């Protein structure tokens, strides 16, 4: 299979270099429209009882267009907001902004308009705000409408106004993606180019992995844009495409180009060198890519629309990177030939480190597993959470505006729990039924009494403009003090016994996050099984042995545990926050699953890169110890360079202004730092020496089944 592609990618090395570049360049110019069609919805289990409640509330009671924009106005530096002139002109400026953007601005209500809104002006009368509703029946439509007016909105009062609310914060959160890509393009791509020049020594040899990575990120963006035609694609799709199309899409090029240069040095002519580098390195790259696919395919079981799009992005990027690395790059090398330049590796440093590692293997593995289990201890205080304005750096000037709004006008932002009363007959709900449901619900403590009286608790929702006043659905709502009691009292609410025919759905933003967390935790028992079973079999196919898949699975699990522990200790416990410019916050549950999948997949890739050389050397008659020596001395520099490349790519994203991407990239950095600077150098050789000659053992039926498939060719005569 791989020994046939090596022979057919050289006979037609132009029809593969001119067609697979067309499909990635003209297919990448199609992805330039991806930024418009990416959505921000998908963090919630769309089949839960809280999403149902939110949809019914929006349908019947109309969307809550009150927190979209709040614009804080300040007195004329030694005056009050009740100034006859200043108030008049701020009015006369909010008018002619409502009417000069009629397609985006629904209206505006504030103290400057109605004097009966004393809750919209501070007690000293020096700060006031107005609420600007935005037209749009979809969240992304509302965000686009806000983006169409934001540059002209800030000019009110003369630049003095401060914008806050749902839409400015959403714009700030989604506006960090462009900044991240700009930082990547101007800081990591040239730095990765310099790293590639240092590892290879030529501009042509170093250029080829960059070309493959660029083609991968163009084609993956094109594929994602194609996927956005049918379903929703999240905003996080493109940063992950960048990560996985410039870290591993460049690792694959590194390995294949290095293998080609190794085969050229042996004296093999151009065609034979291409065939052999395919047979070995392209096979290893293909197995690494399918291992990533297997690791990240389990995310398809989770109901979050965020994860279902991020897994598509990951799968598309890795498959395109592998296809490029086995189609275009071998053709690029076959055309170039010996012009890419334009027993000592095993006797140097890498061959002498794993000669002390295997001489006292317990001393180099027991301390490391001990110090790598102690890194798991911090994960106990995980405390997942949700997205808010605090996912921005404390100096964002938008988070600052929102925090100043919260300080000045407390009580306006409510985070209520909503009970959706709904007759099964589709009949007008009797006001006595709402009374009985409220009476049952007015027996659970921990809910915000507005004026310390029961008569205003569990108030009915307000009818908005886009409200279809269905008489068979009524919704009540209260916020709760101590948001930590959300999980404890959501179950207390969901245990009410409706009187005769009512069916109460409990929703609200606090419930929307707990439902997503529980929906994600209800499929870990099967997602983990899939992630383990699909990688064990694939690594048995890659390494014609049974013990090695188990060993690599154990090391990958240990690396994942240590990475999660470090992430918790840094981002949840709040260490190095002042250095990295973030606020210690609860993590997001879907991103934890994404981190698990990516870390497991990439650690397994690095294990495959390390052990494929050992398996290849063993088939050449080498003993078990020599197999390890050659295997991890021939690939030491290449794996170090690949780890540095991905570390640079992720560290370009660690400096992001979004905490989500910060700890995603930092988890990747920690995982690869461990897997390339502790695991590879000490744990794998020591364990493989302790196991003995049984590292290479697969039953006879297993190897003949591997041959029947056609994937067993790990030996080059
Ligand atoms: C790379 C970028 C990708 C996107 C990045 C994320 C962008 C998305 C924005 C995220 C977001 C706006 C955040 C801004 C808040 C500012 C409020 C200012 C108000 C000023 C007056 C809304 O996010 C949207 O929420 C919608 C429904 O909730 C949902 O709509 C759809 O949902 C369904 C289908 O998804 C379906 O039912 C249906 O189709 C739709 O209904 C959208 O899908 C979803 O995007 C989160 O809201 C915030 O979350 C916080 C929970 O932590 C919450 O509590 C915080 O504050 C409390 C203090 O009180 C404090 O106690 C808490 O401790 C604190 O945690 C906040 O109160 C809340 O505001």
């Amino acid at each position: 299979m791989f020994a046939w592609w090596g022979r057919t990618v050289y006979r037609y090395r132009f029809i593969v270099i001119g067609v697979m570049v067309a499909l990635c360049l003209g297919g990448g110019v199609f992805g330039l429209s991806l930024g418009k069609h990416v959505t921000q919805s998908g963090f919630y289990d769309d089949g839960s009882q809280s999403v149902q409640a939110s949809v019914l509330g929006d349908q019947v009671y109309g969307r809550d267009r009150s927190g979209h924009i709040v614009a804080i106005f300040q007195a004329p530096a030694g005056k009050t907001v009740d100034d006859p002139a200043w108030s008049k002109k701020v009015v006369d400026e909010l008018n002619r902004f409502q009417q000069d953007h009629p397609d985006q601005v629904l209206g505006w209500a504030g103290y400057l308009r109605a004097s009966q809104a004393t809750g919209m002006a501070t007690a000293d009368k020096k700060y006031t705000f107005v609420s600007i509703p935005l037209k749009g029946d979809d969240d992304d439509t509302i965000l686009n409408n806000y983006k169409a007016i934001a540059p002209d909105l800030q000019r009110l009062d003369g630049g003095t106004v401060k914008l806050a609310g749902l839409q400015p914060v959403a714009e700030a959160l989604t506006g960090t993606i462009a900044t991240d890509q700009r930082r990547m393009e101007v800081l990591a791509l040239p730095l990765v180019a310099v790293v590639l020049f240092f590892v290879f020594g030529g501009v042509i040899a170093a250029g080829l992995p960059v070309m493959v990575g660029g083609l991968c990120i163009a084609g993956a963006l094109g594929i994602m844009r194609f996927l956005a035609i049918f379903g929703p694609v999240h905003y996080f799709a493109q940063p992950v495409v960048s990560l996985i199309g410039l870290g591993i899409a460049i690792d694959y090029g590194l390995f294949i180009v290095s293998r080609f240069r190794e085969e050229i040095a042996e004296g093999y002519d151009t065609e034979t060198a291409v065939r052999r580098t395919v047979i070995t390195a392209g096979r290893t790259v293909t197995f690494s890519a399918v291992l990533i696919v297997a690791s990240a395919i389990g995310l398809l079981l989770f109901p979050q629309g965020f994860l279902k799009s991020l897994t598509y992005a990951t799968i598309a990027s890795v498959m395109l990177s592998a296809i490029l690395s086995i189609t275009v790059l071998p053709a690029c090398l076959g055309i170039l030939g010996k012009h890419v330049d334009a027993e000592e590796v095993e006797a140097g440093f890498w061959g002498k480190l794993v000669n002390r590692v295997m001489k006292r293997p317990v001393l180099f593995a027991a301390p490391i597993v001990i110090i790598m289990i102690l890194l798991i201890i911090p994960v106990g205080k995980l405390s997942l959470g949700g997205i808010s304005e605090k996912y921005l750096p404390p100096t964002n000037s938008v988070r600052q505006a929102q925090e100043e709004f919260d300080k000045l006008f407390p009580g306006y932002r409510t985070n209520p729990l909503t009970l959706v009363i709904q007759t099964s007959n589709h009949q007008p709900v009797t006001d006595a039924q709402i009374a009985d449901i409220r009476s049952k619900a007015m027996a659970i403590g921990g809910f915000i009494e507005p004026d310390n009286d029961p008569a205003n608790m569990w108030q009915e929702r307000a009818y908005a403009v886009g409200a279809s006043k269905d008489p068979s659905v009524r919704v009540l709502q209260n916020g709760l003090i101590n948001p930590a009691d959300a999980s404890k009292k959501l179950t207390e609410l969901r245990a009410i016994t409706p009187p005769k025919g009512i069916t109460v759905l409990v929703g609200g933003t606090p419930a929307l996050e707990l439902d997503s967390i529980h929906g994600l935790f209800a499929k870990m028992p099967l997602m983990v099984v899939i992630l383990l079973t699909t990688t064990i079999v694939l690594m048995f196919l890659a390494f014609g042995s049974v013990v090695l898949p188990i060993k690599a699975t154990l090391m990958s699990a240990l690396t994942l545990g240590s990475t999660m522990g470090i992430l918790t200790w840094i981002f949840v416990d709040g260490h190095f926050s002042k250095w990295l410019n973030f606020t210690p916050t609860p993590l997001t549950a879907p991103v934890i699953g994404l981190i698990i999948a990516l870390v497991f997949g990439l650690s397994t890739d690095y294990e495959v890169f390390l052990v494929s050389r050992m398996v290849e050397a063993r088939e050449r008659g080498m003993s078990t110890q020599e197999a390890i020596r050659i295997g991890t001395a021939a690939t030491g520099r290449i794996i170090t360079a690949a780890a540095l490349i991905v570390a640079v790519v992720a560290g370009a994203f660690v400096f992001s202004d979004l905490v989500m991407m910060k700890y995603l990239a930092f988890g990747l950095m920690a995982a690869l730092l461990l897997d390339a600077t502790v695991v590879r150098m000490f744990l794998v050789p020591s364990v493989m020496k302790l196991l003995g000659d049984d590292c290479w053992w697969a039953p006879r039926w297993a190897r003949r089944l591997q041959t029947r498939i056609g994937l067993g060719e790990i030996h080059l005569p």
